[PDB]
C-alpha cells in the first residue's frame, strides 16, 4: 500500500511552488521529490485535486513516466516521487540550446511516445503535453509528468485552443501536442516565433488560418519523420494517428 508511514518524509530545498502545490527535494529512502499542500486545513477542492493526482499516479508503472512512490496525509497532504537529476526538454532546446545528434532526437521522441502510449492504454489523457513536461533524466531517459503548478497554448490542438464548452480533450489532442514536440525537436525552436501577439496566435490556430511551418525542419531529418509529424498535426481530430501507430512508425525508421 502507498500511504507512507507517518513522519518519515524529510523536506529539503524548495524547487517550485504555485496555487496547486509546493515542491521540495526531500528524503525518504534516498532522494525523492515531494509535492506538498503547504498551508494545511485544506479545501474540499484541494483534497479532491490531491485524491485525483494520487488516483492517476498509482496506476502508473512505466520507465517513461515519473515514478510515484507514495503519499502522506499527516501532518499534511503530500505526493512523493523519485528524484531526477537533469532538466526538461524545453530547457535543453530553448534555454541552453543543447544540440543533440539526430539519432538521439529520434530516441527522445520514441521514449515520449512509449510513455504516451502507456498512459492512453490506462485511459489517461495527459491534457498538457509539452516539452517542459518531458524531463531528461541524466539527459538520457525521458520521464513524462506534469511538472507545473495558458503557458501551453503552443501545444494546443485547434479544438482545444478554441475554448469550446464541451470537453475538447482526447487521445488525439495529446497526439497534436506530441506533433509540436516533434517540431520542437526537428527544428530546434518554438512555433510562431515571428508572431508577438498571444490573442492572435490563439485566434489563428483555432480557425485553422495558422499552422506550424513544416519547411523549417532540418535536412538531416528523415522524410518519414517529417511525414509522421504532419500526420500528427492534422486539423481534423480523427485523421491523427493514435500512439500505437506513432510508436510503430518511429520504431520503423529508427532502423535506418
Ligand atoms: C513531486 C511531484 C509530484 C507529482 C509530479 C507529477 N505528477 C504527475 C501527474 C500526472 C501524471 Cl500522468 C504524471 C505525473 N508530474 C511531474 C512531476 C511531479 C513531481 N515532481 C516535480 N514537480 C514539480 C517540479 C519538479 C518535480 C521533480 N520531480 C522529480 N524530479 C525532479 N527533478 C527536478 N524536478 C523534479
Amino acid at each position: 500500500d502507498w500511504e507512507i508511514p507517518d513522519g518519515q518524509i524529510t523536506v529539503g530545498q524548495r524547487i517550485g511552488s504555485g496555487s496547486f502545490g509546493t515542491v521540495y527535494k526531500g528524503k525518504w529512502h534516498g532522494d525523492v521529490a515531494v509535492k506538498m499542500l503547504n498551508v494545511t486545513a485544506p479545501t474540499p477542492q484541494q483534497l479532491q485535486a490531491f485524491k485525483n493526482e494520487v488516483g492517476v499516479l498509482r496506476k502508473t508503472r512505466h520507465v517513461n513516466i515519473l515514478l510515484f512512490m507514495g503519499y502522506s496525509t499527516k501532518p499534511q497532504l503530500a505526493i512523493v516521487t523519485q528524484w531526477c537529476e537533469g532538466s526538461s526538454l524545453y530547457h535543453h532546446l530553448h534555454i541552453i540550446e543543447t544540440k543533440f545528434e539526430m539519432i538521439k532526437l529520434i530516441d527522445i521522441a520514441r521514449q515520449t511516445a512509449q510513455g504516451m502510449d502507456y498512459l492512453h492504454a490506462k485511459s489517461i489523457i495527459h491534457r498538457d503535453l509539452k516539452s517542459n513536461n518531458i524531463f531528461l533524466h541524466e539527459d538520457l531517459t525521458v520521464k513524462i509528468g506534469d511538472f507545473g503548478l495558458s503557458g501551453s497554448i503552443l501545444w494546443m490542438a485547434p479544438e482545444v485552443i478554441r475554448m469550446q464548452d464541451k470537453n475538447p480533450y482526447s487521445f488525439q489532442s495529446d497526439v497534436y501536442a506530441f506533433g509540436i514536440v516533434l517540431y520542437e525537436l526537428m527544428t530546434g525552436q518554438l512555433p510562431y516565433s515571428n508572431i508577438n501577439n498571444r490573442d492572435q496566435i490563439i485566434f489563428m490556430v483555432g480557425r485553422g488560418y495558422l499552422s506550424p511551418d513544416l519547411s523549417k525542419v532540418r535536412s538531416n531529418c528523415p522524410k518519414a519523420m517529417k511525414r509522421l509529424m504532419a500526420e500528427c498535426l492534422k486539423k481534423k481530430r480523427d485523421e491523427r494517428p493514435l500512439f500505437p501507430q506513432i510508436l510503430a512508425s518511429i520504431e520503423l525508421l529508427a532502423r535506418s
